[PDB]
């Protein structure tokens, strides 16, 4: 028998994932399960839908830990898992493993400038390790065999392990080197932590499934090997390990039929330099300027990502912005205004602002490419220096440039209101702080899409995160990994295999 | 050939409708910025009559805000087609505009503090008095100030809400306006019972729907519609809805699929009335996952429209809450699961909650029934440990969305019923503004024939003096307003013989 028969009959595949194996299988700040291994898991699921000819197969992701993964496999709580599980000979007595998706060495994470340079320095020290892992076994064996008198703290997952080290309750955290780097990227001061020591082991990550299911295993292996030899595995590596990891924002849109328009709600979480976040709650209403027909949407959402940067040639207070937005939420030309966006469209943005009496103006210029959902803009404070952080103005500074998929084009209010345009009004509520109230007209003036805004901010705290300029210069809560592509992974990509190291 | 305004509407494919911002309860923004009211019921009926007259069933509507100051110029230059709100039809304004059949009759009076000095207009000598800019009452109040040499300091406020808050904040001793609008602002006051309508009416005035002059075909459509609604009994039913019964604002529970977990997510805001007249925001974040591993319905984005009424059982001496709730799904325009079939009848419900808020432990048990065919819940909840250490309204959302009514065209989007009988796990974080948070985990599933909601609630970081632990929340839901405004003899006579006469 085979699990693929259980799955075809049930119509659902049940998939285990980890909670804190960064950046392989973990919860993003919206509780979505993401990561390098989750990308393989998504590919394997798509392969299952093809093999079984079941394009509407459902997926149920359920969380597992290093401690309970094998018991939950063995009693059928999930069908397979991909995360950070080491394939080794001992575990092959209980389970089967796919082709290898990553290779690691087990090392130490410690504060710079100590006496922890290698495993021998753990003598008489408090050392943290995650329950149920290969490192926990290795560390206890080392403690016993070399008589090192460590006080080993066994924590329930990798984030808990790391915060033991971060809080000073342990001097080092032993784990897979890549996962040490993942927990480091999430730390308050990532620059404070270094990975040290001779690897105690070399270990291969594989997907785990029940034994005696060669057909199910073969579908995994074929999928992994194809991702690896086609080069996509390396592209996924660059995404998770060499570029900023972003979390998209969801702009939730509902029709406002009585105003022939829409309303939206969404939350922005601005990174604060101390490592906290500053919530900005957005309430939005839009209504057409013209008196002719628009498209009135069913509920849906926009998935948004923005990247803020600096222009080296500009000494004025400024912001360079790239933005990528796609609509979603409905599963499977519509307006005259839609036709105005099939090419590249020039954009002009003008903002007048007053925040706690501090008056300023902003001018932005660039282009929009709605076919690809992309914006490129450069903004300048034309009145001197900006009295608020640039990130707090991003949402205020043209959702007509969203990419609507073809099956959703009847729901694109924003383009349908063009060329006469729409009024966009927001109240942005900054938690424990003040409020922005904005009113803008978004419309074509000649061949240019113009966003003309007036902003009023009141009730802000002079020492708060906004008027005190405590926000990081970024968007979408980026995480940046410090981890090089090793020779072992270069070799893996050219020769997929499923062998324990 | 349909006349100017109907020709314009057919050309545009949209009818543009002026509305007021604070004419309560005729045409005003509710607390979710929806324009609502008695006059908007007429506006909607006229829009539907226009769709029929033009044979344009897909006609769109565009409401735009107007003021007492700018309503006539904006009408004259075609910025809107008509407005129904609280505009007096008088002979002066008929030089500039046309008026429909009358929809209400008022007298201009004073609103003042109950235990104070003002009993009639003469008591206003040498005192500060507020009135709304651009209204018939402003004209009357200024004429009385000069003709009786009263030395009044007349404050001219932007709209009726601003006028009333001038009175409420003590910056004026009285507010002169149409009596029903005074009653409307009073209903929205911090302490409605502190305010009294006094004085001999300075005028009697008829409200009409405004439209452009010299457009008889459009006026006739409006008059025929108004007169039909008034003689059929429908207008009296609207009157009861706005003036005799509690006005509620529905909550919108915004739902999106969570395909990874084979479930859904939701976000919404609850606004609890505070006893001092302010509101206490409760931001809700929700995640649902099926308990079973079989197929569910994964929905497109949509929302649930919810209203609840909280009451007391006269027989019950324990700390308790009687709850009646109605929920309908919406947000998608035009049997699907086995579990849907479990809800075609009346289903008994059991609710068990184990709570801990700032270390204060309590248990709640609820029983009743759900009728998903009509989106209706009837339950009674008892605090089985004694006094409830939080206000009952803060627990309503935690204490079975499977009983929502999904319209026929939306039944493929009902995750809640599709997960049955195995059920689902429902998790929430509820964030009270400037206060603590509730974290909840519940299992909703069939146990026998009974639909059971079993909850654990953990609340932390609450202020012992705040609105929750301090028991400062009103015992209600959906921000009710109560006009308690009687149907007058003049209104009965109007509905009997509709007419368009200025008074
Ligand atoms: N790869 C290690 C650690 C982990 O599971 O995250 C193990 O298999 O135990
Ligand atoms: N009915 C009065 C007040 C109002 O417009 O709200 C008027 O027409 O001026």
């Amino acid at each position: 028998g085979s699990t693929l028969d259980k799955i075809a009959k049930n119509g659902v595949i049940v998939v285990g994932h980890r909670e804190s194996s960064v950046p392989f299988s973990y919860y993003d700040n919206q509780q979505k399960v993401v990561g390098y291994s989750q990308d393989y898991s998504n590919a394997i699921v798509e392969a299952v839908k093809k093999k079984l000819n079941k394009p509407d197969l459902q997926v149920k992701l359920i969380p597992i830990t290093a401690q309970n993964r094998i018991p939950l496999l063995q009693n059928g709580t999930f069908d397979f898992e991909c995360g950070s599980t080491t394939n080794n000979v001992e575990r092959q007595k209980q389970a089967a493993f796919s082709d290898t998706i990553f290779v690691v060495g087990t090392r130490l994470l410690t504060k710079k400038g100590g006496d922890i340079k290698d495993f021998a320095n753990l003598k008489d020290k408090a050392v943290v390790v995650t329950s149920g892992t290969t490192s926990e076994v290795l560390l206890n064996k080392l403690n016993e065999e070399q008589k090192m008198n460590m006080r080993i703290i066994s924590a329930k997952d990798h984030g808990d392990s790391f915060r033991t080290l971060e809080s000073g309750r342990a001097v080092a955290f032993m784990m897979d080197d890549v996962l040490l780097a993942g927990e480091r990227a999430k730390a308050k001061k990532p620059d404070n932590w270094e990975i040290v020591g001779k690897p105690q082991s070399q270990e291969a990550y594989g997907c785990m499934l029940r034994k005696d299911d060669p057909q199910f295993k073969k579908l995994m292996d074929d999928t992994i090997a194809q991702v690896q030899t086609s080069g996509e595995a390396e592209k996924w590596f660059d995404k998770w390990f060499k570029n900023p990891i972003l979390v998209s924002h969801n702009v939730y849109i509902t029709a406002d039929k009585q105003k022939n328009g829409i309303k939206a709600n969404f939350k922005i979480r601005h990174n604060v330099e101390d490592g906290s976040v500053q919530l900005a709650d957005h309430y939005q209403q839009n209504t057409p300027i013209g008196d002719g027909p628009v498209l009135l949407p069913d509920n849906h959402y926009l998935s948004t990502q923005s990247v803020l940067s600096k222009d080296p040639n500009e000494k004025r207070d400024h912001m360079v912005l790239l933005e990528f937005v796609t609509a979603a939420g409905i599963t499977l030309s519509m307006s005259k205004g839609e036709e105005l966006f099939t090419g590249v469209v020039p954009i002009l943005v003008e903002l007048d602002g007053d925040v706690n009496g501090h008056k300023f103006s902003v001018r932005g210029e660039g282009e929009g490419d709605a076919t690809n959902g992309k914006l490129t803009l450069k903004f300048i404070c034309t009145t001197g220096k900006l009295p608020v952080p640039w990130p707090t103005l991003v949402t205020t500074l043209v959702q007509c440039f969203s990419r609507y998929p073809d099956h959703m084009k009847q729901h694109d209010f924003f383009k349908s209101a063009m060329p006469e345009g729409y009024v966009q009004e927001r109240t942005i509520s900054f938690k424990d702080d003040g409020t922005y109230k904005t009113r803008a007209e978004v419309k074509f003036e000649g061949d240019t899409l113009v966003n003309r805004i007036e902003l009023k901010g009141i009730d802000f705290k002079e020492d708060g995160n906004i008027l005190g300029h405590k926000l990081e210069y970024n968007f979408n809560n980026p995480l940046n990994m410090n981890f090089e592509l090793s020779d072992e992974m270069k070799a893996l990509f050219k020769e997929p295999n499923d062998k324990a190291l």
